């Protein structure tokens, strides 16, 4: 867990801008389950119009259709979005490809100014737990100081044919200010720090978006006019999470729901629903 505090935030912003000076293209890594909510709130300030590949990681845990709506969003902003599964090695060569496309104009201008062709230089930036070290390791085909006194120095990794990748990610902070965004971040395991309200949010999401699947997963049936407590009760009763007679063990039920959602045990969802976020988008623009 990264402890954020104002000083550490300033140090992170400063350091990431410094790293960005060294590169032609930046890979902004986001969670495919929340392509918009898993972004740093000042990411655009930090990146400052640098050619950008947006990588929607953990696509194996998300909804492709909703993802494709976010990809359209990133395209409309002039970025180059791709989706990958960094852990299981799915769709990876598309990264270099995207970088080539994102820097094409820059290198045409370089070529016209007489310069030789060279390797594209890149780095990865994003909030914690979105898969940055996983992706670096997978691109490097190795596990990226050893002695206690000794600090790691940053190095380039040769990736694919024409790509040089900084071996150290830029780590920035998650969105803090909106309560719903906080619940989404908690539901994806992006942050881990009110759990009952997180479980309520996750339940309501599933009721509204995949009701039959939720029912099938816990093998329950719940009155459509019931309040959310009845879903907690149905789940607790069916799985026998019981306390002091036949009272429902709510903290156990809450924990089970959060686990099942975080680990894609019920289904593969994108919690950022594009059509529902139009106002927040209007605000951020
Ligand atoms: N399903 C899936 N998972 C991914 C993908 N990329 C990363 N992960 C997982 O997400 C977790 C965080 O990845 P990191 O690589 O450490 O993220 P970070 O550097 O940005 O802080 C890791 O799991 P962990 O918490 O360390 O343990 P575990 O869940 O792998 O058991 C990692 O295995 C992906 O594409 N698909």
């Amino acid at each position: 867990v990264i402890q954020w505090y104002p000083g550490h935030m300033a140090k992170a912003k400063r350091e990431v801008s410094e790293q960005l000076k060294k590169v032609d293209v930046v890979f902004e890594l986001v969670d495919a389950r929340i392509p918009y909510s898993s972004r740093n709130p000042m990411i655009d300030e930090v990146i400052n119009q640098k050619p950008r590949v947006v990588i929607l990681n953990k696509k194996d845990m998300s909804n492709l259709n909703e993802m494709s709506k976010w990809e359209q969003f990133f395209i409309d902003k002039g970025y180059y979005p791709v989706s990958v599964d960094a852990k299981h090695g799915k769709n990876l060569k598309k990264v270099e490809a995207a970088a080539i496309k994102a820097t094409a104009e820059k290198f045409e201008r370089e070529k016209a100014k007489g310069l030789k062709p060279r390797a594209i230089r890149a780095m990865i930036v994003g909030i914690p737990n979105v898969g940055k070290s996983t992706l670096i390791n997978k691109l490097a085909k190795r596990s990226i100081g050893n002695k206690p006194g000794v600090t790691k120095q940053q190095q380039w990794i040769k990736v694919g044919n024409a790509l040089q990748l900084l071996d150290t990610p830029g780590i920035l902070w998650p969105k803090f200010e909106d309560e719903e965004v906080g619940k989404k971040l908690s539901l994806t395991g992006a942050i881990k720090d009110h759990l009952d309200e997180v479980a309520i949010y996750g339940l309501n999401f599933l009721i509204q978006n995949d009701l039959a699947r939720l029912k099938s997963h816990y093998n329950i049936e719940v009155p459509e006019d019931a309040e959310i407590i009845a879903w907690f009760d149905a789940i607790g009763k069916k799985r026998g999470l019981i306390r002091r007679g036949n009272e429902i063990d709510y903290e156990a039920v809450i924990e089970l729901i959060i686990y099942d959602i975080r680990n894609a045990k019920i289904g593969n969802y994108c919690f950022d629903i594009f059509k529902d976020m139009t106002e927040e988008l209007a605000n951020d623009a």
